[PDB]
């Protein structure tokens, strides 16, 4: 057995929607990772003949926790052997009603500002900004449509809409986000409009911190582009500089700017992310009065994506074989191995085969896996 | 007969307003009686600035209230030090960090807040960054006009409402009679006296539990830092919502490890719904703390580093010695508070490049008489010791 055609990690879909999956496998001639093969739920999914496991569009008191939010597999299995795919996380989500916000922020003349759109945490995996734009409906931009980072304003690819040098005028205008869920085609306009409000500098202020934790962490994906805050206020207008830590010790090294790496105004942008780019930065924020700092972790996740070699071969008893896990993905917590569906006693990339008798014959399986997403890959030993 | 020692250091921090002005004492004794210098941010040493700063024959640093127009940055945002000084040596104060503030309106504002029913809700309210450590919460209050947290100086735990010693509105259990309601929070200024009510008002918008869902954090942020002085009150949030309702466990690294204890709740360490209080705070509560948030559905965890700061303090063993020229002398500096982040050591008003709590100078020559002082700093704070080598 062998899958062209594997399911994702991820499989969601609203209560109105539904959805299919399907597996292909292929050779000469489902389950669960609880361990078993449980047959049809009536009305709440169906397997059919032709191979797809298909939730259909359900009413949500028909919502069953134990069936529209679980892990699934996909076994194909044939006369020599047996394979599993890669976990299959399905969520069923209710459609349900929820409002975004733009609320007020308070910024110090000639200082950089950041309007966000607030979203309900429970539904901010499914609602992303799509855009902001102007009391009467005109855009600041669009989010992730091309670009530009020496405008006035700015859109970052995180959501929030960036302000350079608030001056008066951009206290006269209202702020609103359009979000779009992305189960749905579903965009709405947020609930309201936020304003700035801005101080005239008086005396002498030294950096201050939207909020006094002075670190934070985030995640990020490759061939993606990451935003890492920095968000201070001060009079005179403060400079920014980033650096970021040598992994493994506390020193640090300017972080090179050039048109990969970006910066606008305090913020970092790093654009087409990398795994390396993954470490600790510090934004650190200076004016004549003084200065202060602050640390952002952040992880560069890469997909998982695993092949095993040499993955077909011929050998008899008292011979050697072998076969190393080719694995590429971020970031890696575990290794797991796995002969004909069944987990054997043994986590590494190099497994020791010595004396083989033929109860040792099938197919074979290397497994990698974090906390989000799992790889999987096959192969076969012929004797 | 003697050097300097000071009688009365000037405190670490002074901030005041453009109306009241400042005074600042710095009283140094010895024999003979030391003269007193007062110094800027640069190192430059101070007088007079007529209408603005101000040194009398008693060595005192005042500073009188001010026209907005006649603010100066290198006068009224500085760190000043004292400096003593007669024909035995020098010493030199604390950082003694002089803000003043010119009298300005601010807002506060309480954002809404969106939760699922039957979890707990936290409403913040929102003070400028800029105007920050000048702005506390007093109380709260709600549509009909009724004021939460005005009562008592420690808050009860068990009920509905509660106000948390950090300032925000604890609700417990909510449920869709709560959306109903609407509050604002009332912020004193420190410096000006002056109190008002946020200029907007927040409520709670209750989503009704249809499916389930796994337990989500305001922030995707899986790490945070908080800042919290001991013998005060500090609340450690987590804020989670998830259905069904999640349960909240929180515990502590043990240090220098990967692993971890389980917080201990009693009569001083209480949990209030996802919320861990320590009271009465002591240097030893410093560290890392996990809070990890379980339902059916799934789970997850967020790390806050917790910092119990103590007010720094320092002596130099001994405080005098006498020494024979050829022969070792030692000076020990003994410290407390928290976090002290350098030790650095002076003579005479010079900087030495001597970074450890002990300091022996192997063979004392003549030019070794003199004032030694130790200096212990961390980012809020400073604090030196003096002591005197004589010569044989
Ligand atoms: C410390 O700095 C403060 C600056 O914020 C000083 O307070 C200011 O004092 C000046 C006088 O030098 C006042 O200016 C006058 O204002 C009135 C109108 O007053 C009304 O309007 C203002 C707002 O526009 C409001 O603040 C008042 O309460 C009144 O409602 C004019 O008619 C005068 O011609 C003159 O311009 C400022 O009003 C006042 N500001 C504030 C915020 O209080 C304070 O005096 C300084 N301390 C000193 C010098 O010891
Ligand atoms: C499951 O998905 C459906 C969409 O296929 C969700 O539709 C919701 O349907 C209800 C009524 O069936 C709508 O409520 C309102 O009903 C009154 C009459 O009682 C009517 O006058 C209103 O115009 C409105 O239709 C609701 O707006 C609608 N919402 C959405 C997002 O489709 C349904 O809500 C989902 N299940 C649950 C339990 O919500
Ligand atoms: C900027 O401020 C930081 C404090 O966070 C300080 O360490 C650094 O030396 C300052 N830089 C300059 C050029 O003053
Ligand atoms: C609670 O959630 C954490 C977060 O990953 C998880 O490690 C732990 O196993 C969960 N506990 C239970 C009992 O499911
Ligand atoms: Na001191
Ligand atoms: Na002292």
């Amino acid at each position: 057995p062998v899958f062209l055609k594997e399911p994702t990690n991820r499989i969601d879909f609203s209560n109105s929607t539904g959805a299919e999956i399907e597996c292909k496998a292929s050779g000469n001639p489902w389950i669960r990772s609880d361990g078993t093969a449980v047959g049809d739920v009536p009305g709440l999914r169906q397997i059919s003949s032709d191979g797809k496991l298909v939730f259909p569009p359900f009413r949500a008191e028909d919502y069953r926790q134990e069936v529209h939010a679980q892990v699934y597999a996909c076994l194909a299995r044939n006369q020599f052997g047996s394979i599993i795919s890669r976990d299959v996380h399905v969520r069923a989500v209710v459609q349900q009603f929820y409002e975004s916000e733009v609320n007020n922020e308070y910024v110090i003349r000639g200082n950089a500002a950041v309007l966000k759109c607030s979203i309900p945490s429970f539904v901010a995996d499914f609602v992303q900004v799509v855009s902001w734009q102007d009391e009467e409906g005109q855009l600041y931009g669009s989010l992730g449509d091309q670009q530009g980072t020496d405008g006035k304003y700015l859109v970052l690819p995180s959501g929030e809409l960036h302000i350079r040098e608030v001056g008066p005028e951009d206290g006269y205008k209202s702020y609103q986000c359009r979000t779009k869920h992305r189960l749905t085609g579903e965009t709405r306009l947020s609930a309201t409009k936020g304003r700035l409000v801005i101080t005239e500098p008086v005396g002498s202020k030294a950096p201050t911190f939207a909020t006094a934790s002075k670190i934070s962490s985030l995640l990020g994906s490759s061939s993606s582009d990451i935003v890492l805050l920095c968000q201070a206020q001060a009079f005179p207008v403060p400079y920014t500089r980033w650096y970021k830590f040598i992994e493994g010790t506390t020193r640090k090294q300017a972080v090179v700017l050039n048109d990969r790496v970006k910066q606008v105004s305090g913020t970092l942008i790093i654009k087409d992310a990398v795994v390396e780019d993954s470490g600790k930065y510090l934004c650190v924020v200076n004016n004549s009065v003084g200065g202060e700092s602050v640390e952002t972790v952040l992880t560069v996740t890469a997909p998982l994506s695993a092949k095993i070699d040499p993955p077909t071969q011929t050998v008899d008893f008292g011979r050697p074989a072998v076969f190393t896990c080719q694995y590429t993905g971020n970031p890696i917590k575990t290794v797991s191995w796995m002969k004909d569906g069944k987990a054997i006693g043994h986590s590494e990339p190099v497994l020791r085969i010595e004396s083989v008798k033929k109860e040792d014959k099938g197919m074979y399986q290397c497994f990698v896996r974090n906390d989000q997403e799992s790889a999987e890959a096959s192969a076969e030993l012929k004797l």
